[PDB]
């Protein structure tokens, strides 16, 4: 059993689910502006209905309550606050998440805010984005308007989701918005994101809100090297200092290592003098992301790492299904820098589901993935890591980004044509888990 108390919960993104991409006054966001984009997403999909979650979501917090979810983690869409560059909130987009949080009350579920889930709206980016470094002031300023009007009811804030794929996906990849692909721009954007992150929190630290507190959620994949090589064991060694603490590193010990000023050369040139305290003062929890691990081997090539693909057993993502990652991450964490409180704010697994003749879904594959990951969480805490939530990306199948409605990761299966919620054989085995409290 776990602790009681433990938060068992179940996660969302706001574009992924919500809709309504124009309606009350709602602007652009840089991810409506990428779905048009043609050739970015597959099938051309976009998030202009998704799970039209925006109109639905009464349905959705009664089937919160159905699974007996303690918490639910959801992201504000920055767009719907401040629409425009005249920085004016709208207030219709505030009354949105006033009602999910008063509803989430309701139904005794704790609600934990993603301020930034990759939907930046196009004023800032037509600001310069997270290139500026006045980004972080704006990003701040939203901050503070949300703590303002919703932080001693909303318990769990975080600030970012996943900023590394914000730098990789959106800056060196342009796989995601806003579309760039220009390595050498990632360590300006992953400073001024942690720099937005250091002011978001003096904002929070600030207004002080009653039983709230303020963390970040950053994505891992745990790294093991191919083989017991040398050169392997230094390859997995210095990709899993970029790969898994590009962002610890100064939000911790307010530096960054130096896997990451290798990466990025001209890091330096954007830290001014205060940046690097105001980046790392102390944050509440940490949210932690896992998936999948990598497995790394050392290469003549420069940068002298080669990832190496698995081709089984995988999930529909083609990712690698392995609990002890998630086990080996946590434990990691807590050793390097210290034990502090960690949420499992993502971890889940796309399959292939379809309803049978009779109108059920039932995901087998996505009940062992979670059996194994939650069991190896629970591990995990036995030996030492203050692990105080879990959260089952996703509630819903929802816009997998440049994957479109090709991947569903819910445990309640939606059919996109008529918007009608099933709650998956996985959606039933953790209602009994919640329920158990454990395994
Ligand atoms: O890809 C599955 C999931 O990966 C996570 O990196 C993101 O935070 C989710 O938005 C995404 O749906």
């Amino acid at each position: 059993k776990f602790p009681e108390g433990f938060l068992w919960g179940a996660a969302t993104s706001s574009y992924q689910i919500e809709g309504a991409w124009n309606e009350d006054g709602k602007g652009e966001s840089i991810w409506d502006r990428f779905t048009r984009i043609p050739g970015k997403i597959k099938n051309g999909d976009s998030g202009d209905v998704a799970c039209d979650h925006y109109h639905r979501y009464e349905q959705d917090l009664d089937l919160m309550r159905q699974l007996g979810l303690k918490t639910y983690r959801f992201s504000i869409a920055w767009a719907r606050i401040q629409p425009d560059s005249s920085r004016q909130i709208n207030q219709r987009g505030l009354d949105f998440y006033r009602r999910l949080v008063e509803g989430l009350h309701k139904r005794d579920i704790l609600p934990m805010a993603t301020l930034y889930h990759w939907d930046l709206p196009q004023w800032v980016e037509d600001e310069g984005g997270w290139l500026s470094r006045e980004s972080a002031s704006r990003f701040a300023e939203y901050t503070h308007a949300l703590v303002a009007a919703l932080g001693d009811q909303i318990p769990l804030w975080v600030t970012h989701n996943e900023p590394m794929v914000t730098v990789w996906a959106g800056y060196h990849m342009g796989l995601f918005a806003p579309g760039l692909k220009d390595p050498t721009l990632g360590g300006r954007v992953a400073h001024h994101l942690l720099l937005s992150h250091g002011q978001a929190l003096q904002a929070f630290r600030a207004l002080s809100p009653a039983g709230s507190q303020m963390g970040i959620t950053l994505n891992f994949n745990t790294i093991y090297p191919v083989s017991a090589e040398p050169a392997d064991v230094e390859a997995a060694r210095r990709m899993h200092s970029f790969q898994n603490e590009l962002f610890l590193e100064p939000l911790i010990r307010g530096q960054y290592n130096q896997a990451t000023l290798m990466a990025y050369p001209n890091l330096p040139e954007f830290i001014a003098p205060e940046d690097m305290q105001t980046i790392s003062a102390p944050i509440d929890f940490l949210g932690v992301n896992y998936y999948n691990p990598m497995r790394v081997k050392s290469s003549p090539q420069p940068p002298g790492i080669e990832v190496v693909q698995v081709e089984s057993p995988v999930t529909a993502m083609g990712w690698e299904i392995a609990p002890e990652g998630l086990y080996d991450l946590l434990m990691g964490i807590t050793r390097t820098y210290g034990k502090l409180p960690i949420y499992i704010t993502e971890n889940g697994a796309a399959f292939d589901d379809q309803p049978d003749q009779s109108g059920q879904v039932n995901d087998p594959q996505r009940v062992g993935y979670f059996q194994g990951h939650i069991g190896a969480a629970r591990r995990a805490l036995a030996d030492g890591v203050d692990l105080r939530g879990y959260y089952a990306w996703s509630l819903l199948d929802n816009f997998e980004w440049a994957e479109g409605y090709s991947k569903r990761f819910g445990i309640i299966y939606v059919d996109f044509e008529t918007q009608q919620r099933t709650l998956k054989q996985s959606a039933q085995w953790y209602r009994d888990v919640i329920a158990n409290n454990g395994l």
